[PDB]
C-alpha cells in the first residue's frame, strides 16, 4: 500500500532542519529517543516517504505549522528497500513547511554497523564499555529515522543522555551540559551545518584528550586513557595537513572543532563523520622509536585521506553512490599528493606506484566493471566500495593533473567546491568545472567520460621510425573497446644530451607524433602518470634496454619501474618473449633506487612461487640465484640497522627478506643470532624495526623459536610487532602447526577470527601449506560463511589467496567445481570468477613461456 515502490526516495518532500533526542543505556544495550526534523515540501504530496530500519515507533504526530497543535499520523513501513510512510491528514503544499518529530525504542547494534556497542578490557580486569556509530552505506535509516540518501542534506542538532564518567562527543561542539534527575547528564551540541545523513556521528565513551588549537581551529585527538600519549605524531601531522589542505582548497574549515577519535577495537572503520573523525585503535598510535617507517606512513596517510574528506565528500556531497569514486579517488590522490608537498621525505610515490601497478593487473580482467555504473539496490551500493575504484579514480585525476597544468588543477578544484559547496553534485559537475577553468573551453572533460563509463585500461603500442614515432591504442585483452582519449607523454634523447620532454593526446585508433630530431631512445607515460601500458616494437624496446645498461638514470626511478612492470606482464600474455624482460633487468646490478627493485622482486618471486607449486623446484632455485647475483653487491652493502632514508630503509626490508627467504648468503646466519639474542631477553632487547620480520621468520622454523614466539603474541600489546610475529609463525614448515593456527583463528580461541585472512593468505604463498590453505577454505567454508558475509573483503581476500598460485587445468576444474556445487549465488560472485580467470591466465603463462625458460639454463 506504501506509495513509493522505487528504491530512490521521492524527489518531492525535502528536509531542512534536524534535531535528535536519544537515551543510550549501553548496559541494557537498548536506547529510546526522539526525532526532530524540518520539511519544506516542493511538490504537492499527500504521503511522505522516509528511511527507517528497526525501531519501536510509539506515537506519530504531524505539525501543520499554523498552530502549536500536533496531529496523529498513521505510519506504514516497507523495509525491503527500508522505508517508512506517513499518511498525513493535511495534504502538503510547496513552501508549506511542517515539523517532523517521532519517538523510537530500539536495540543497539551487535555488529559494527550503525549505533553499536562493544566491551573492552581495562589495564585492570575492569570491563569498560564504549559506543559509537558508523552508517555510511545507508545505515542511518536505523537509529534516527530519516532521509538516508546523501542528496537530502540538512542541519543537525543532537541531544542524548550520558553518565558523568562517560565523555560523550559528536560532530558539533558542545553547548548545554545540564545535570538532570537520576544523577544522569544530558549534554547537548550546536546545530550542525547542512550535511548528509551519513556524516552524522554519536559517540559515548571514557576518553581523555590531547589538544593543540591553532588559528581559531581547535584540534583534539580523543582516545582511551590507556594511551593519550602515543597520539602525538597524529597531532603533529593532523595540524600540518589542515594548513596545507586549507591553502590548496582556499576554503577554511567551516566548524570550529576537529575531533579525531580512537575507537578501542579492531572491527572498526575509518570514517569522516564531520568533526569526529572515527579511526581504529592502533590506526594512529606511533612512537618515534620502536615503530617502523611503514607504520609511520599509514598514520601520516590514513589521516590525510580521512582529513581531506571534510572538504571533498562532506561539503560537496555526491547525489547518489554512482560517484563514490569521486570522493575516494580524490582524497586518495590527496594522500599521496599531500605527502609529496609536505612530508616529502616519506617517499610516498613508491607506495602510490605499487598500488597503481597492482591496480592495473586487477583492472585488466573481464570481472572488472566500469568506474561509473548504475546503482539500484543495496548489494550494488556495497559492491561500489571496492578498493579498486578508490585508486583507479586516484590515477585518472593524477593523469589529468599531469596533462593540464597543476595550478590549472587547483583553480579547477576551488571553483568546483565554492560553486557547488554545501550541496549535492554529480560526477559531470566536476568535469564542467575543468572546462571553465581551462584557458580554452576546448579540452572538454568528455575525455574522462571515455574511462569512467568503460571497463579496462588502454594498451598503447609505440613503433618509431626516424623523426616519426607512431601510436596505436588497443584494448588490454586476454587471449566494447570504445576508444580512449589518451594523454600521451614522452621523452627523447636522440642527439647526445638532447633533452626533450613533451605531451600529446590520442583520440584515434592510430596516430603519429613528429620528432624535431632523430631520437635514439624514447619512453611513454613519463613517471607513469597515466593509466596505460606501453608496448614497443622489438627494436624500440631493445633501444631502451641498452640505456639501462649504460646510464639507466636518464629516466626517472618511477619510469624504470613502469617499464619493468610493463614488460613482465606483457611476456605473461606471450606479447613479448620473456627472455627480453630479464635482459632488461640485467642492468639491476647498477640501480640505487628502491621502487625499480621492489617491483622486479615482485615479478621475479611470483614466477618462483608459481613455478614451485607446479614442481620445477630446481629451476626456480636457479632463477632466484641469478636475481641474487645481479643485486648481490647491493645486498652485501646493506647494514642491519634502522638508519637511512625511509625510501632507503624500505629497500633494506625487501632485499634482506629476499636473501633470507631463499637462504641466499649469510642472511640466515646474521639473522638467527639476533633472534637468539632477542629470545634470550624474554623479548627485552632492541631488534631493529626494519629487519624485525625477517628475523622472526628465520627463527620460527626452530620449534624453540616458534614456542617462544607464540607466547609473546598472547602477552604484549604492540599489535604492530604482534602482527609482525604472526606472519613469521605461519612461515614455518611443520604443516601440523599451520593447521592449528588457521583452526585456532577460525574459532578465535588463542587468536582472533579477524586475523584468519592473514594466515590462509600467508600459509598459501609458502609451498608447505599451499594445498593446505585451499582445503581449510573448502572444508570449513560454512563457518567462513557464517562468521563473515558472503561478499566480504575477508571472503574475497581468502578465496584469491587460497587459489591465486594455481596453474594446472586439473586444479581449475576442482576450484570451479567446488563453488558450483555449493550454490549458484556463490558461483556468480566477483571473488570467484576473478580467481578462475587468474588460474586460466596462470596456465597460459606456462603455455606461452615455460619451455623457453627451461632452456634458459
Ligand atoms: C582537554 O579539554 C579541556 C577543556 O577545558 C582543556 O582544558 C583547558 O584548560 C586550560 C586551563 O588553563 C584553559 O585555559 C584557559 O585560559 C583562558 C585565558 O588564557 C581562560 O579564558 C579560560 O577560561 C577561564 O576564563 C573564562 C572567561 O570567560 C571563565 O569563564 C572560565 O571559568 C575560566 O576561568 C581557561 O582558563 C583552556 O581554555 C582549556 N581548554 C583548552 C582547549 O586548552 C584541556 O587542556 C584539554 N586537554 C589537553 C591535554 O590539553
Ligand atoms: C605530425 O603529427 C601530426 C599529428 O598531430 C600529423 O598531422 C596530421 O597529419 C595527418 C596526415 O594524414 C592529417 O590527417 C588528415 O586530417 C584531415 C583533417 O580534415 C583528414 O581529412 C584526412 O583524412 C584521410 O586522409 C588520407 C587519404 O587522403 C587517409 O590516408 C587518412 O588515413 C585519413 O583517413 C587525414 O586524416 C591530420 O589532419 C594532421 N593534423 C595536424 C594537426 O597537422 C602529421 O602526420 C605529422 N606531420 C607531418 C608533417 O606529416
Ligand atoms: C543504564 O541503566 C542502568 C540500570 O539498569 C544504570 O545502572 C546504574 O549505573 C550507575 C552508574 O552508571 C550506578 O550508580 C553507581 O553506584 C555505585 C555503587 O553504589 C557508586 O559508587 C557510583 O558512584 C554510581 O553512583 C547504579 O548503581 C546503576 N544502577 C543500579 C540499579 O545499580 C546505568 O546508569 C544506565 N546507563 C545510562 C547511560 O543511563
Ligand atoms: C557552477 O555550477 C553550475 C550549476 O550549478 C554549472 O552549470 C553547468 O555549466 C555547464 C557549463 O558548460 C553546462 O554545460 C552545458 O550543459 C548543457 C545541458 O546538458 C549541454 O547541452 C552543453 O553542451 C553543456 O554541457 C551545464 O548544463 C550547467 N548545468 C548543469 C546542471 O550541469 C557551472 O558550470 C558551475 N561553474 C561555474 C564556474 O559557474
Ligand atoms: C645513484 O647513482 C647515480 C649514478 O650516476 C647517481 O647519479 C649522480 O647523481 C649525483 C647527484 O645528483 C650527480 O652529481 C652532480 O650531478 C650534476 C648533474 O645533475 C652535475 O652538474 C654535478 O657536477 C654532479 O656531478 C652525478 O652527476 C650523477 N652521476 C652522473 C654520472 O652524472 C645518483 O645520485 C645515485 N643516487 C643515490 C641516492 O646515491
Ligand atoms: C587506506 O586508508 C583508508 C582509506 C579509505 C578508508 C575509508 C573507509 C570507509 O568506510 C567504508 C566502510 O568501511 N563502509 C560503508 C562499511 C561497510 C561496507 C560494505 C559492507 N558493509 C559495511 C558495514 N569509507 C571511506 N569513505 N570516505 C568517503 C568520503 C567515502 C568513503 C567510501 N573511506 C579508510 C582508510
Ligand atoms: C530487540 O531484540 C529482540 C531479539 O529477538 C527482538 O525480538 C524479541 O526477541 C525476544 C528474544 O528472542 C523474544 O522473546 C520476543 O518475543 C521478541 N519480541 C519483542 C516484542 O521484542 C526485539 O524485537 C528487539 N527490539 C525491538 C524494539 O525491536
Ligand atoms: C513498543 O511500543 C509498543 C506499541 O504497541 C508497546 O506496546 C511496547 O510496550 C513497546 N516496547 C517494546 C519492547 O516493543
Ligand atoms: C518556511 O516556509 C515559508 C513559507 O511558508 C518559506 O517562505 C520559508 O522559506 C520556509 N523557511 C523555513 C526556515 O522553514
Ligand atoms: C594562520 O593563518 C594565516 C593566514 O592564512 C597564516 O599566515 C598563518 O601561517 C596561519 N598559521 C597557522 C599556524 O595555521
Ligand atoms: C624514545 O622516545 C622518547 C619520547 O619521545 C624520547 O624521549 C627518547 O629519547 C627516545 N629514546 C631514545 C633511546 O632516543
Ligand atoms: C564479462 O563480464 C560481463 C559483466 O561485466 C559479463 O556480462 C560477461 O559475460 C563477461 N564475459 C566473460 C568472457 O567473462
Ligand atoms: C659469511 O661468513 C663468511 C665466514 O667465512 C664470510 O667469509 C663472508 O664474507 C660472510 N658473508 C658476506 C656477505 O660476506
Ligand atoms: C617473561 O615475560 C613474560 C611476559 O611478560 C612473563 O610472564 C615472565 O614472568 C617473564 N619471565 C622472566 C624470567 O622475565
Ligand atoms: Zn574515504
Amino acid at each position: 500500500l506504501f506509495p513509493w515502490a522505487q528504491i530512490r526516495l521521492p524527489t518531492a518532500v525535502v528536509p531542512l532542519r534536524y534535531e535528535l533526542s536519544l537515551h543510550p543505556n549501553l548496559t541494557s544495550m537498548t536506547f529510546r529517543g526522539s526525532v526532530t526534523i524540518s520539511v519544506q515540501a516542493l511538490q504537492v504530496t499527500w504521503n511522505i516517504i522516509l528511511h527507517s530500519t528497526g525501531h519501536n515507533i510509539s506515537r506519530v504526530t504531524f505539525m501543520s505549522a499554523v498552530s502549536s497543535q500536533e496531529k496523529q499520523a498513521e505510519i506504514l513501513e516497507y523495509a525491503y528497500h527500508g522505508q517508512i510512510a506517513i499518511v498525513a491528514p493535511e495534504a502538503l503544499l510547496a513552501g508549506h513547511n511542517y515539523t517532523l518529530k517521532i519517538e523510537y525504542s530500539a536495540n543497539i547494534s551487535s555488529s559494527y554497523y550503525g549505533f553499536y556497542g562493544f566491551s573492552y578490557t581495562d589495564e585492570s580486569n575492569e570491563k569498560k564499555y564504549f559506543a559509537a556509530t558508523q552508517f555510511e552505506p545507508l545505515a542511518a535509516r536505523s537509529a534516527f529515522p530519516c532521509f538516508d540518501e546523501p542528496a537530502f542534506k540538512a542541519t543537525f542538532i543532537i541531544k542524548i543522555i550520558r553518565d558523568e564518567q562517560y565523555t560523550a562527543l559528536s560532530n558539533m561542539p558542545k553547548k548545554s551540559s545540564v545535570v538532570l534527575d537520576d544523577g544522569l547528564v544530558q549534554d547537548e551540541f550546536s546545530e550542525s551545518v547542512k550535511m548528509s545523513t551519513y556524516l552524522v556521528a554519536f559517540i559515548v565513551g571514557e576518553m581523555k584528550n590531547l589538544s593543540q588549537d591553532v588559528n581559531g581551529t581547535l584540534v583534539s585527538i580523543y582516545a582511551v586513557p590507556e594511551k593519550i600519549g602515543q597520539v602525538h605524531y597524529a597531532l603533529e601531522t593532523t595540524v600540518k595537513l589542515l594548513e596545507f589542505f586549507q591553502n590548496y582548497f582556499e576554503i577554511q574549515y567551516p566548524l570550529k572543532k576537529l575531533d579525531l577519535v580512537a575507537i578501542p577495537d579492531f572491527e572498526a572503520g575509518a570514517m569522516e563523520n564531520w568533526g569526529l573523525l572515527t579511526f581504529r585503535e592502533e590506526t594512529l598510535l606511533y612512537d618515534s622509536n620502536t615503530s617502523s617507517m611503514a607504520d609511520r606512513k599509514l598514520v601520516t596517510k590514513i589521516i590525510a585521506h580521512e582529513l581531506a574528506h571534510q572538504w571533498f565528500g562532506n561539503l560537496v556531497t555526491m547525489k547518489w553512490w554512482n560517484d563514490l569514486w569521486l570522493n575516494e579517488g580524490f582524497a586518495t590522490f590527496m594522500e599521496y599528493f599531500s605527502l609529496e608537498k609536505i612530508f616529502k621525505e616519506l617517499s610516498s610515490y613508491e607506495d602510490f606506484l605499487d598500488a597503481r601497478f597492482k591496480t592495473m593487473k586487477k583492472d585488466s580482467l573481464n570481472s572488472s566493471h566500469p568506474i561509473s555504473s548504475s546503482v539500484q539496490s543495496s548489494e550494488q551500493i556495497e559492491e561500489m566500495f571496492d578498493s579498486l575504484s578508490y585508486f583507479k579514480g586516484s590515477s585518472l585525476l593524477l593523469m589529468l593533473k599531469t596533462y593540464l597544468s597543476e595550478d590549472v588543477f587547483q583553480h579547477a578544484v576551488v571553483l568546483y567546491l565554492h560553486n557547488h559547496s554545501y550541496a549535492s553534485i554529480q560526477s559531470d559537475d566536476l568535469w564542467d568545472s575543468f572546462n571553465e577553468v581551462t584557458n580554452q573551453t576546448l579540452d572538454v572533460k568528455r575525455m574522462m567520460k571515455t574511462w569512467t563509463l568503460q571497463k579496462g585500461f588502454p594498451l598503447v603500442t609505440v613503433q618509431k621510425k626516424g623523426k616519426e614515432l607512431f601510436i596505436q591504442q588497443e584494448r588490454f585483452f586476454l587471449n566494447t573497446s570504445y576508444l580512449w582519449h589518451i594523454p600521451l607523454s614522452y621523452v627523447t634523447e636522440g642527439r647526445n644530451y638532447s633533452k626533450y620532454q613533451s605531451v600529446s593526446l590520442l583520440d584515434k585508433k592510430s596516430g603519429v607524433i613528429n620528432l624535431t630530431e632523430e631520437v635514439l631512445w624514447v619512453k611513454v607515460n613519463i613517471n607513469m602518470n597515466g593509466y596505460y601500458i606501453v608496448h614497443y616494437a622489438d627494436d624500440d624496446w631493445e633501444a631502451l634496454i641498452h640505456q639501462l645498461k649504460i646510464n639507466p638514470y636518464v629516466l626517472s626511478d618511477k619510469d624504470r619501474a613502469n617499464l619493468i612492470n610493463n614488460i613482465f606482464e606483457l611476456a605473461g600474455l606471450g606479447k613479448v618473449p620473456l627472455k627480453r624482460a630479464f635482459d632488461l633487468i640485467n642492468y639491476l646490478g647498477n640501480e640505487n633506487h628502491t621502487a625499480p627493485i621492489t617491483e622486479a622482486l615482485f615479478q621475479t618471486d611470483l614466477i618462483y612461487n608459481l613455478l614451485e607449486k607446479l614442481g620445477y623446484m630446481d629451476l626456480a632455485s636457479r632463477l632466484v640465484t641469478r636475481v641474487f647475483k645481479l643485486l648481490q653487491n647491493q645486498i652485501q652493502q646493506q647494514t642491519w640497522t634502522d638508519e637511512g632514508t625511509p625510501s632507503m630503509r624500505e629497500l633494506r626490508s625487501a632485499l634482506l627478506e629476499f636473501a633470507c627467504t631463499h637462504n641466499l648468503g649469510n642472511c640466515s646466519t646474521t639473522a638467527m643470532k639476533l633472534f637468539d639474542d632477542w629470545m634470550a631477553s624474554n623479548g627485552t632487547q632492541s631488534l631493529p624495526t626494519d629487519v624485525m620480520t625477517t628475523v622472526f621468520k628465520v627463527g620460527a622454523k626452530t620449534d624453540k623459536g616458534w614456542s617462544f614466539l607464540l607466547g609473546k603474541y598472547i602477552s604484549i600489546g604492540s599489535e604492530a610487532e604482534k602482527n609482525k610475529i604472526l606472519e613469521a609463525l605461519a612461515s614455518s614448515e611443520d604443516v601440523r602447526k599451520l593447521y592449528w593456527l588457521m583452526k585456532s583463528s577460525l574459532n578465535g580461541d588463542n587468536f582472533r577470527t579477524q586475523k584468519l585472512s592473514f594466515i590462509i593468505r600467508t600459509v598459501g604463498r609458502h609451498f608447505p601449506g599451499h594445498l593446505l590453505a585451499w582445503d581449510f577454505v573448502k572444508e570449513n567454508w560454512n563457518k567462513l560463511v557464517q562468521k563473515f558475509p558472503l561478499g566480504s573483503y575477508t571472503i574475497q581476500n581468502i578465496v584469491a589467496g587460497s587459489t591465486y598460485l594455481f596453474s594446472t587445468k586439473t586444479h581449475l576444474s576442482e576450484v570451479q567445481a567446488f563453488f558450483e556445487n555449493q550454490s549458484e549465488a556463490t558461483f556468480r560472485l566477483r571473488c570467484v570468477q576473478e580467481a578462475l580467470e587468474v588460474i586460466q591466465l596462470n596456465i597460459q603463462w606456462m603455455e606461452k613461456n615455460l619451455k623457453s625458460l627451461t632452456w634458459w639454463l
